């Protein structure tokens, strides 16, 4: 089967690892990030490793509603189908209960949560046409346990888990699965940030972070991509509405 | 103790029942709804029953940010304190995954979820001054199990549960409790609506609704107010960050 997968925010980190892995598994790829050079560099990496691969680059801000429509129109025109969606867009600027404001909170809501929901809407239309879809929402662990320095991102994570569940029920009769993948601590540029964004006090801030992880280490982007890829496979046909963490045991709650 | 309680959306339904009950328990009351005549009628009811009561009416749209600031400035000026907040504002227009749009979803987010969070921010400032607060968020059961015809309201409920938890951790050292009260099916004008808003097919639509309730009946506004009032009492000083349903057993999930 020649399945087609759309992976956004794929120029680095979790998105890039998912792209490389889906390529290794012979998916036709549509890939996206904002920076054109950086996402092109990924298509090169894939081609270099898989010269016979099919990879289409659609750069652009996936948080922007009109861009989203445009990227999905291009997908339908140039692909004719869509089998897999990887929803992967960063949350908003960190905020707290004390400093949150309606403007920033509104922007955070629209830029991740609304974007995912809209992307699912447009992806699912294509997916229904061939009665097959796999949707993996990259969300996060703040959804169950917030979240002091991520006040709005935590509540938006909870919203997204709740919406994905709802959507999964609606899309299930069409053989479209909808699952959430919640990374814990994964070594990307966003985590290497955190190691500093907290160093605010004193590299051995990571020994501190790793302590709270039962596995006692930060996970790799590929460890996260292994889960995404399994969820995207045809054999994961009876798994939907799930929230699955790749967090080395970090969630102490069932 | 002469505690002061602010109850919004108090002109009918759950809010009105909470107001009457807090009055029976000798709280000083600030009460609000949009319709001036209707909320005044409630102050009359209270006075008629408790001639020596203290009841201040502050009409206005609590979803409106500037009104909120104004109502809270009036509370600080005319009350000098605030001990109890009852967050009680309806959700947005019902929507579905299929018909949801960024405009309406944004309005729903701002009108309930942001409003509660902002109200908590302004109420907590007053509460900190006397090291006592009780905050009861009237939310809903759609937060754990959505929610087909309430797509955005369900995810906003999940957001609110997540935010309340976060806030409860922050406000706990100040002896301010923060709990969510999730009504299931409660006989108000909003439910009597639903009995029709679903009659779309065929009063015996209620026999249908009641079937899904283990107690086999819809609850009363006073049954809901009994829980709110207990949470608002001084003796509930060690209960915070809770989500408690008054739903006749309707939640089948733990
Ligand atoms: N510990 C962790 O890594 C955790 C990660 N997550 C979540 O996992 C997801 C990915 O995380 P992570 O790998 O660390 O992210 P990264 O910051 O490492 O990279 C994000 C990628 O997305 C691209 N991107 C950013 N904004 C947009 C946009 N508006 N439209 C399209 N592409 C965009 C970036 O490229 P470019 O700038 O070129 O657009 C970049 O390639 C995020 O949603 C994050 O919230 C959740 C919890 C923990
Ligand atoms: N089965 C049920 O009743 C359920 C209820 N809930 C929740 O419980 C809460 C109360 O429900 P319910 O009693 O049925 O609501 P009602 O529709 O019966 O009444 C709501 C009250 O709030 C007032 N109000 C509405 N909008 C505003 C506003 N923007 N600012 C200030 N006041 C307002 C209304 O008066 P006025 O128009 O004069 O302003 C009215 O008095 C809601 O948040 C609802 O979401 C959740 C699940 C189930």
């Amino acid at each position: 089967s020649k399945r087609t997968a759309f992976v956004m925010g794929a120029s680095q980190g979790i998105g890039k690892a998912i792209a490389l892995k889906l390529a290794d598994q012979h998916f036709s790829l549509v890939i996206n990030s904002r920076n054109l050079d950086n996402i092109e560099s990924v298509k090169e990496d894939i081609l270099a490793k898989h010269p016979e691969a099919s990879v289409i680059v659609l750069a652009g801000d996936m948080s922007d509603q009109h861009t989203r429509a445009g990227i999905f129109q291009k997908i339908e025109s140039q692909c004719g189908r869509l089998d897999v969606l990887i929803n992967n867009i960063p949350g908003g600027a960190p905020d707290t209960f004390d400093n949150c404001n309606i403007e920033d909170m509104t922007a955070t809501f629209t830029q991740k949560t609304v974007a995912y929901i809209d992307a699912i809407k447009r992806a699912s239309s294509l997916m229904k046409q061939n009665e097959f879809g796999r949707i993996i929402n990259i969300v996060g662990n703040l959804w169950k346990e917030p979240g002091a320095n991520m006040f709005t991102n935590s509540m938006m994570n909870a919203a997204l888990i709740n919406a994905s569940k709802n959507i999964s029920i609606q899309l299930a009769p069409h053989n479209i699965t909808v699952n959430c993948l919640n990374p814990g601590f994964i070594a990307t540029d966003r985590y290497h940030q955190f190691v500093e964004n907290v160093m605010k006090k004193n590299q051995k801030a990571e020994e501190q972070i790793a302590s709270g992880i039962p596995m006692k280490r930060v996970g790799s982007a590929e460890e996260t991509a292994a889960l995404a890829a399994f969820l995207a496979s045809e054999e994961a046909s009876y798994i939907t509405g799930q929230q699955i963490s790749a967090d080395g045991g970090s969630m102490k709650s069932i």
